[PDB]
């Protein structure tokens, strides 16, 4: 007699081996092998036509609902357990009521297989390039077949983008155009001079197994594969998505979809974990603009800075020299150094309040010269769940004027400690949990955590005697802010592109291009720039709760501990957590 716990233990791996045996790069990201999959991935490829996303959804479906049936005969962890696993499961799902797009492994539904920011063609190459080892001739050979592949997951991506549009399901013209674009600067240099080559040459050389003729003939076997087969595969997408521009549409946000604006409502429930409607969202963020410009002000002129609006003002410092680093060398290791201090001094200072260790430990690295001008300013990525890849807080250091001195310390709490790399490693090191709950990509909590750990280092102390460091932390918490406004403005309000730009330039003192890269995000990305605010606010309610019921005996790092050790999770759970946790005081 196979007992509840005994079956959900094993749907639960059901779903874990399944997801990652269609998702095989995404495996290779945490660095899963057999033992994690029950069959060796190292060489797949990643496969999109219209049988296999319907086979994957279906399967994942029908797991939710078995797991979602079970009566449990146990803890609150068991519990939560059901609960989690039925909703990662429908997450990676998708709305049952849409076969469009593709299933992400980070964004769960995803409407546009091919767009200019993200989808297979963009991420299968970065994970290859980043994530896959080459130690061994055996690695070398894994990513040799892995480009030999490349001709299929074109034919499939094009069969599912030309299965969509039949349904009139396709990008805006200007999502269209930014991902012909990728696509035609993805081959536009010599094969042979490809990064797919380069990346493997400076690999390849540290392996000294290899004698330097077995080196070169590897290499030019990886040469054979991007002339051959990659080179032809990004062409054909490109024309067949050239060949769609045609019939793509003017309109900018997703409400111009068939079923529109219920892809828009299901997207806020996944990635910004609420119920709430675009018109209460968007006031929210309206709220929201004002009271963090009104607190900016009162700082800006405190300062001296009187005339204008808070975005002017903030593009007056931007201008100032005490602001900006060097275009040169010597400036970049300066900024570095400076991010490195910022992240040591604040991981000391944050001890008292967050007082579990994770097992893994932080590098910082510039995004290289080859994708830095399409890269965001920065990023975080998960380290491989083994350690032997290190989370890394990714900085573009394109342009200097984009890093202005005071905007860097809050971007640092962000992707570092006690933001994204210390919330996603302790959640790693929950081995107890079911393994796609050490990973759950829960957007609400994530990035919700991550704003929530900037206004912290604040309430630690980070930014005494730092008034403009504060200003910087300020105007990242008002950008968020405008995307509660600009996301549901787009897909709900029938905001244009144009607008959207114009409103977000004005309210925020960012610069155009990095206004426009943002702008065409939301635009493929619907409700996923919703998480920051919405999970942000809800944490802070759920903290001011504690706070009224405990009253003295309020300790913000057991609050911590209860928010950040049980891994990421629906808004529900997190609040069953921290009532639990009230409770029993």
């Amino acid at each position: 007699v196979i007992s509840s716990k005994q079956q959900l233990a094993s749907l639960y791996l059901q779903a874990k081996q399944s997801l990652f045996k269609q998702r095989a790069l995404s495996a290779t990201m945490y660095g899963l092998s057999q033992k994690d999959i029950g069959q060796v991935i190292s060489s797949d490829m990643e496969f999109y036509s219209p049988e296999n996303e319907k086979q994957l959804r279906a399967e994942l479906l029908s797991i939710s609902n078995t797991i979602a049936g079970i009566k449990l005969d146990a803890d609150i962890t068991t519990k939560n357990n059901q609960q989690v696993m039925a909703g990662l499961t429908r997450y990676f799902a998708g709305e049952p009521n849409f076969n469009i797009g593709y299933i992400d492994t980070w964004m769960g539904l995803s409407p546009f297989i091919v767009n200019q920011i993200n989808g297979p063609l963009i991420d299968i190459p970065r994970v290859m390039q980043n994530d896959q080892p080459i130690t061994t001739e055996k690695e070398a050979l894994d990513y040799i077949v892995r480009l030999g592949q490349f001709d299929k997951l074109a034919a499939t991506i094009i069969e599912k983008q030309t299965a969509d549009a039949a349904q009139n399901w396709l990008p805006s013209k200007v999502t269209l155009q930014g991902a012909i674009k990728y696509l035609k600067g993805f081959t536009s240099g010599s094969a042979e001079q490809h990064p797919f080559v380069n990346v493997f040459r400076e690999k390849i050389e540290k392996v000294d197994s290899l004698t330097t003729e077995q080196k070169q003939s590897l290499i030019t076997q990886v040469i054979a594969k991007v002339s051959q087969v990659v080179y032809p595969a990004y062409q054909s997408v490109e024309k067949a998505s050239e060949q769609l521009l045609s019939e793509a549409r003017s309109e900018s946000g997703i409400w111009a979809q068939p079923k529109g604006s219920v892809y828009y409502q299901d997207a806020i429930k996944q990635l910004g974990d609420s119920e709430l409607s675009p018109t209460q969202i968007h006031q929210i963020g309206l709220d929201e603009v004002a009271r963090i410009s009104g607190v900016m002000n009162e700082i800006l002129l405190a300062q001296g800075y009187t005339k204008g609006t808070v975005g002017e003002r903030m593009v007056a410092l931007n201008e100032e020299p005490r602001f900006l680093y060097e275009d040169s060398i010597a400036g970049r290791e300066e900024l570095l150094s400076d991010i490195n201090g910022y992240i040591t001094e604040v991981t000391a200072k944050m001890a008292p309040v967050f007082r579990t260790t994770p097992s893994y430990q932080v590098e910082v690295k510039s995004f290289p010269v080859e994708v830095q001008d399409g890269a965001p300013g920065g990023q975080y990525t998960s380290p491989a769940v083994d350690g032997s890849k290190p989370g890394i807080y990714w900085i573009n250091l394109r342009d200097m004027k984009a890093n202005p001195k005071f905007g860097l310390k809050t971007l640092t709490y962000h992707e570092a400690n006690p933001g994204h790399h210390w919330q996603i490693a302790l959640n790693l090191d929950q081995a107890e949990l079911p393994f796609l709950r050490r990973i759950a990509p829960y957007n609400a909590y994530t990035e919700g955590w991550a704003l929530y750990s900037e206004q912290v280092a604040y309430e630690l102390g980070m930014y005494e005697n730092d008034p403009f460091g504060d200003l910087g932390r300020l105007q990242a918490e008002l950008f968020r802010a405008v995307r509660l406004v600009v996301d549901t403005g787009l897909h709900d309000k029938r905001w244009t592109r144009e607008q959207a730009i114009s409103y977000m330039s004005e309210q925020t003192g960012t610069a155009e291009s990095d206004v426009v890269a943002e702008i065409e995000r939301y635009m493929a990305w619907p409700g996923q720039a919703l998480g920051y605010k919405l999970g942000m606010l809800k944490i802070l309610s759920l903290r001011e709760q504690a706070k009224a019921r405990l009253g003295d005996k309020f300790d913000l790092a057991e609050f911590h501990d209860v928010v950040l050790l049980n891994g990421a999770v629906p808004m529900a759970v997190l609040s069953r957590n921290v009532n639990h946790w009230l409770d029993n005081k």
